[PDB]
């Protein structure tokens, strides 16, 4: 039973690396989105 | 061994867990970065 509560672990804990590979878009998601912002609102206010 | 290698893999129940919700919530404020400042996009745009 020792083994048992072994056995159950790295059953959730590819569901939640997978899920730690499921943020790092939402990490880069708004990473290109921010650079796509402030790149553009520096050129909109040399432009005003 | 077992415990030894063990604790490690309870380590990653852990790891895996926080470093998830240290993701959304650095999300959190990086969705507050988009919108709060989304808002300015048009109204400076609305100066043009």
């Amino acid at each position: 039973k020792l083994q048992a509560q072994k056995s159950d672990l790295e059953s959730q804990l590819m569901d939640t690396q997978e899920r730690l590979q499921q943020e790092e878009d939402n990490r880069n998601q708004m990473f290109q989105q921010k650079k796509k912002l402030e790149q553009e609102v520096g050129g909109l206010k040399k432009d005003i």
